[PDB]
C-alpha cells in the first residue's frame, strides 16, 4: 500500500492525441506507462474560473503514479459559469469510453467504465457536484474541491455516487461554510466526507499552493478513490483509522465528517 | 395499445457487423429483431458526432430494434472530421442496407424496404442527416437530426423531401437550441415536420451517458416519429399531437414544440 501523500509505484506517461470535443477546449490524460492490469479506474479532472489543465498537474500527475487514469480538462469558456464546467465533466467520461472503444487509443479495452469518478476544483467541483446529478449511477465517485456553486442548484437528491467534499480554513472564495452546505444538502444514503483543511487557501489546489498541504490534500484525495472506486480497504486507516488519528493528532482540519 | 416507446419494444434484439466493411466509413454495427418474421422492416441509419463513435449510441440503436427497426450505426471514417463526413457516412449506410438486402449471407437478405429508410443522427451527425437528406431526396423517407450542428454548411433544404423531426435541448450549449430552431425554420414547407426542444436537455443526453430519465423522453419522440412517418403506423399518432402527447405538455416536457401533419 503506497502511502497516498507522494508519488505511487507507477511511472506516469501522458498523451493528448485524439482528445479534441466540442464540449471542452483542451483535455490531456495521464496513465500508468506499463498499462499492465485487464482494466484501470479512472477519474476527470479539471480547475475553476481562469484556471487551465496544466495548472492541475500537481494532482493528475499523482493520481495517475497510484495507478489512475487521468484525463484533466481545459474547458470551453474557462470564464464561464459552473454549468460549463458541468459539460466539461460530462465531455470527459464520454470520452474516456469512446477512447476505450477507438483502436487507435493508448486507452483501447484498457478503462472500467464501472470505477469512473469526477474530480474538480472551484467551479469544477461545482461543475463535478452538478454532473454527478445528472450522471446518477454512471459514475462512482465525485471529489467537488473548494467547490463553487454560484447561483447553481445540483439536483442533490439523484446523486449516488460516493462523494468527497473537500475545504479550505482560510478559503475566502469558496467559504468553507458555502462548501460544508453542500456537503449536508448530499443523500443520507451515500457514502460521503466533508474535509475543511486548517490554514489551507483556495489556490492551494492548483499548481501554485502550498507542497505541504497538498500532500494532506493528496492523502484523503487518494485514499477516497482507493476506498471507494478500486475498494481497496488498506487505505480506509487514512479515513477513520489509525492514520486519520495521526492526521487529528497534527490538526490536519477545522473540520471532519464521513459516513463510511 | 401499441407498445410504449419510452422504454424496449417487444423484439429480443440480435447484432452482427461481418460484411459490414465500406469504404466510406470506419466501422459499422448492425441491430435488428431477432426473427424478422415480417416480410419486410424499415430501417436508419444513426450516428454520433464530433470525437463519437458507433459504441456511443447504442442506448437508442438498441432501443429501436427493440420496437422493430432495422439500424445500421456507424463510426465514420474521421470522428475529428466536418459535418460533411457524417453526411459520407449516412449515404454510406443507405448504400450498405441496399447491399445487404441484396447479400444472400446476410442476416437482413430480402428483409429491407427500400420505401422505408431513414437516416437519424446527433451533433456534427444530426447536420449530416440534414445535408445527406437533402441530397438523397426521395430515396429516404424520415430523417431525425438530433441536436444538430451545421456550423457554416449550408443544406440546399428545397431538395429534402423526407419527413423530418428536428430534436434540440434547452441547455444545450453547442448545438444552441436557437441555431437548431432556425434549421427547423428553413426546412421546406411542404413536408411533414417536427421541432421538440426539451427542457432540461444538455448536448451530451444523445449520447450512452446521458441522463437516462431524459433520454426515455428523447426516444419517445423518436420512435413515434418512425413509426409514424416511417412505417406509418397511425398508432403512435397519440404521442406526437394525441393524449399522450398532452401529457406531455402536462408534464412541461418541452420548451419548444412545433408540428406540421
Amino acid at each position: 500500500a503506497p502511502a497516498p501523500n507522494v508519488p505511487g509505484g507507477e511511472r506516469v506517461c501522458a498523451y493528448t492525441s485524439g482528445l479534441s470535443s466540442l464540449s471542452y477546449a483542451s483535455a490531456r490524460v495521464t496513465y500508468p506507462c506499463t498499462l499492465s492490469k485487464a482494466a484501470y479506474p479512472a477519474t476527470t479532472l479539471t480547475g475553476g474560473f481562469s484556471n487551465t489543465k496544466e495548472q492541475m498537474t500537481w494532482l493528475s500527475e499523482h493520481l495517475s503514479s497510484h495507478g489512475y487514469i487521468v484525463i484533466t480538462i481545459t474547458p470551453r469558456n474557462i470564464f464561464g459559469a459552473p454549468t460549463g464546467w458541468e459539460s466539461a465533466h460530462k465531455a470527459g467520461i464520454a470520452k474516456l469510453r469512446s477512447e476505450r472503444s477507438r483502436r487507435a487509443s493508448p486507452l483501447y479495452n484498457k478503462l472500467d467504465p464501472s470505477k469512473f469518478a469526477l474530480t474538480g476544483f472551484s467551479m469544477g467541483g461545482g461543475g463535478a457536484l452538478l454532473a454527478a446529478a445528472d450522471l446518477g449511477s454512471q459514475v462512482k465517485v465525485a471529489v467537488p474541491m473548494a467547490p463553487f456553486l454560484g447561483s447553481n442548484n445540483p439536483n442533490y437528491s439523484a446523486i449516488t455516487a460516493k462523494v468527497l467534499i473537500q475545504a479550505g480554513a482560510n478559503d475566502t472564495v469558496a467559504n468553507p461554510s458555502t462548501v460544508a452546505s453542500y456537503y449536508q444538502s448530499l443523500p443520507t444514503g451515500i457514502s460521503r466526507a466533508l474535509t475543511t483543511f486548517r490554514s489551507a487557501s483556495h489556490l492551494d489546489w492548483i499548481n501554485t499552493g502550498n507542497t505541504n498541504r497538498q500532500a494532506r490534500l493528496k492523502t484523503l484525495v487518494t485514499s477516497w478513490l482507493k476506498v471507494y472506486l478500486d475498494g481497496n480497504s488498506d487505505y480506509a486507516t487514512y479515513l477513520d483509522g489509525a492514520e486519520h488519528s495521526r492526521h487529528l493528532a497534527e490538526d490536519w482540519f477545522t473540520r471532519f465528517e464521513y459516513v463510511r
